[PDB]
């Protein structure tokens, strides 16, 4: 079936009006049966399997949750939920999700604000016509447990409703007294009117987390006795965090009424109104905050947190559908926009038993140990925490925009499409914040106004093929964070009246269905820019002077090669390059850029490629091979603190038990690599996960 194919020839966006094969734009679909296969629990594992989509770490600054970067550029305030922009901080399961869309190319005519180098759209399950119970149980080493239910009851009538439950633990792989993460999540939908004109779906999605967060490994080099290079030499699955102190909590509920009616067999109007509560409450520990205790055999447990508690409420009308002219057919969707986010965040001061106060930590020298804020850098030991954490408000953000669109593919004739999309956005960004010890209280607000657009021509030599041009802009407004993510988002005093970043993509590729439409090919070569960058000129001062981009190749084949063969491939070379720099600041000195002008982008190697296949060997015994390849990521502009480059391979048995149940191996990192999968612009990188195993029984009536 096509629910079994790693190939997929439809988008589930209906911003897309024409198959994938005749889209002008670069998307890769991470399929159901992929995840299924990898058993990948979260949306940041499932990422690995594109290639050169890097992730990005947090700090004092930025929140530690998902920061997908896109051909260079972050997709942290871009990242959506059925076609629905949900970019509060969070750690994004699996579980609800039917496939993630990741879209490759400025993206803002299709999704607003944003979409600089890409967008992220995660497609959830929802009830749908025939009924169905589908579960796992599975364990795994370092403490994974998972349980997941997915039941689906068709009425027979039009109605069916549906609900997946999950509950789940685990403790970072190879990390031993590290990191530890649980969560339990349900979403259950209901709906109506199946297989008629008029039709209506409510659905709810509630996941919440209660984990002992990671922290990450230091950069140092020894020869200059200082925190830049690589990741320092310490054994595989240190962590530098306190247990005791540390803490992460994330909540998210979602609700969406969706309405649709079919005006005629041919033209659908669909309302979707979508509420979001996120709440992210979490202390974590940056390994030594560049203090140099690396090079004393010690590290500080530097303090990051914040609390935030958001609130959004979307709606989009849009009209879709075909209009034959007789000479000219259009596949069309016009629309509009509105949402609403409000924030509240805060984050904790440590008070010590004399009454210090801080927002970092105390001992930042190691001086004292009494209280355990160092520890050994090599064979680090779990200590209490004796000082106390208390609340402590900072601000509150609205962010309000509006919206309106056309898009539409027009058939010229079989062979010649036309792609043309056209978007007017309005953006509103306020925030109030609290009076610090050193400012009164101020309130900083943002009105930007941009249109954004995209147009594209494919040829198509053959019905299964297609050759295409096409360019598209990007818009992100200062404030797009909405108050706690990318810190290059943040809004201030002194940026406030700044206009938006402005962004291009100029690509052209083509894209082959094969092998009696089993396997797909697509290849692209681009330039991703963002030729109006935002930069700090001295300490209260920015400008949109900055330049970047990106010229790049891409190549993905996915599908199946034989009945039993199957294969999902991708590669990258990405030659990176930021053009003009501004300068860096910090406690009112800045440091002049200009001299790293031509400079590698972090957060992106210059080439990178992942492989996932199959195979039958026995009519009850699928086997399957995977790797993921990455060059070397530089996390700083100066070109200064780095990853090495990486291979990692995974390995898959599925046996079929009966029709109804299957047990399913799964080994992750199995040569078990010591890698890094985010590399921060100063301070540390991230460690990869360590081998694991996972056995799960699957069933399926
Ligand atoms: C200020 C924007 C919020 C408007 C009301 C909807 C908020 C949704 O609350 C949680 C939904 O679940
Ligand atoms: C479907 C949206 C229709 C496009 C609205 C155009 C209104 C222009 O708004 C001004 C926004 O800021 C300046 C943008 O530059 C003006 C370019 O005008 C393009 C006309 O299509
Ligand atoms: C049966 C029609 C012939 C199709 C020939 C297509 C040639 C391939 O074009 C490659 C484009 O690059
Ligand atoms: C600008 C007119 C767009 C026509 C459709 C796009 C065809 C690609 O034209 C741009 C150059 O493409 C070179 C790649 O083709 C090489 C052989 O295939």
């Amino acid at each position: 079936t096509q629910e079994e194919s790693l190939k997929v020839d439809q988008s589930a966006n209906s911003k897309f009006v024409a198959p994938l094969l005749d889209t002008p734009k670069s998307v890769s679909v991470i399929s159901k049966q992929l995840i299924e296969d990898t058993k990948v629990t979260t949306l940041a594992d499932a990422l690995r399997t594109v290639p050169g989509i890097t992730l990005g770490a947090g700090e004092g600054g930025n929140p530690n949750g998902d920061r997908p970067f896109i051909r260079g550029y972050s997709s942290e305030s871009s990242m959506y939920i059925d076609g629905i922009r949900n970019s509060t901080s969070q750690n994004r399961e699996m579980f609800a999700v039917e496939q993630v869309e990741v879209t490759k190319g400025s993206a803002s005519a299709m999704g607003g604000a944003g979409s600089v180098g890409g967008s992220i759209n995660m497609i959830s399950k929802v009830a749908k016509k025939g009924d169905f119970l589908e579960g796992s149980v599975a364990a795994g080493t370092d403490n994974y447990q998972r349980i997941t239910l997915d039941g689906n009851k068709d009425f027979g009538n039009g109605i069916a409703a549906r609900v997946a439950v999950l509950g789940h633990q685990n403790e970072k792989a190879g990390q031993s007294n590290g990191a530890e993460y649980k969560r339990v999540g349900i979403a259950p939908s209901i709906t109506f009117g199946l297989d008629t004109p008029t039709r209506a779906t409510l659905s709810y999605y509630y996941l919440q987390t209660d984990d002992k967060p990671d922290s990450g490994i230091p950069y140092w080099d020894s020869s200059l006795g200082k925190a830049q290079g690589k990741p320092a030499e310490v054994k595989q699955g240190t962590y530098y965090g306190w247990k005791d102190r540390d803490f992460q909590k994330q909540e998210n509920h979602i609700g969406t009424i969706k309405l649709e009616h079919d005006l005629t067999d041919n033209i659908t109007i669909t309302n979707t109104a979508m509420y979001a509560k996120s709440k992210n409450d979490y202390v974590w520990t940056n390994p030594d905050d560049s203090k140099g205790n690396v090079g004393k055999g010690l590290v500080w447990h530097r303090l990051n947190s914040a609390i935030t508690d958001s609130e959004t409420f979307t709606d989009q009308l849009a009209l879709t559908g075909k209009f034959d002219t007789g000479f000219l057919k259009h596949r069309f969707n016009v629309g509009a926009e509105y949402s609403k986010q409000k924030t509240d965040k805060g984050g904790y001061n440590i008070i010590d038993a004399k009454g210090n106060v801080s927002s970092t930590g105390f001992y930042s020298d190691c001086s004292d140990l009494s209280t355990n804020w160092c520890t050994s850098l090599n064979g680090p030991t779990q200590k209490p925490f004796v000082d106390r954490l208390q609340a402590r408000p900072d601000f509150d953000a609205t962010v309000e925009s509006t919206s309106v669109y056309l898009l539409d593919n027009i058939e010229i004739t079989p062979k010649w499409l036309l792609d043309l999309g056209l978007r007017w956005d309005k953006f509103e960004a306020e925030q109030n914040f609290l009076a610090t010890s050193s400012a009164a209280a101020y309130t900083a607000k943002n009105n930007s106004d941009f249109v954004t657009y995209q147009a594209g021509i494919t040829f198509k030599p053959t019905e299964n093929g297609s050759i295409y041009t096409s360019y598209a802009t990007s818009a992100s407004p200062v404030g797009l964070n909405a108050g706690w993510g990318d810190n290059s988002e943040t809004i201030n005093a002194n940026n406030q009246m700044i206009d938006p970043e402005e962004a291009q993509t100029f690509e052209i590729g083509t894209k082959w269905d094969f092998l009696d439409n089993h396997l797909n090919l697509t290849a692209a070569i681009f330039r991703t820019e963002k030729q109006n960058t935002r930069v700090q000129i001295d300490p209260t001062t920015y400008a949109n002077v900055g330049e970047s981009k990106v010229d790049g190749f891409e190549l993905g084949l996915n599908g199946e090669i034989t009945d039993k063969w199957n294969i999902s491939a991708g590669y990258t070379y990405l030659d990176s390059e930021l053009t003009k720099n501004g300068k860096s600041c910090r406690s009112g000195k800045c440091t002049d850029q200009s001299i790293y002008n031509g400079n590698q982008m972090p957060n992106v190697p210059k080439q990178a490629a992942t492989l996932w296949t199959t195979y039958k060997v026995l009519p009850q015994l699928t086997v399957g091979a995977g790797a993921v390849y990455s060059d070397k990521v530089y996390g700083d502009v100066a070109n200064t603190k780095w990853v090495p480059s990486y291979v990692r391979y995974d390995a898959m048995a599925r046996y079929n038990v009966n029709k109804n149940v299957d047990l399913q191996l799964n080994i992750n990192n199995l040569s078990d690599k010591r890698y890094f999968t985010k590399a921060y612009a100063s301070h540390y990188a991230t460690e990869a996960e360590g081998r694991s195993a996972v056995l799960a029984v699957n069933f399926k009536y």
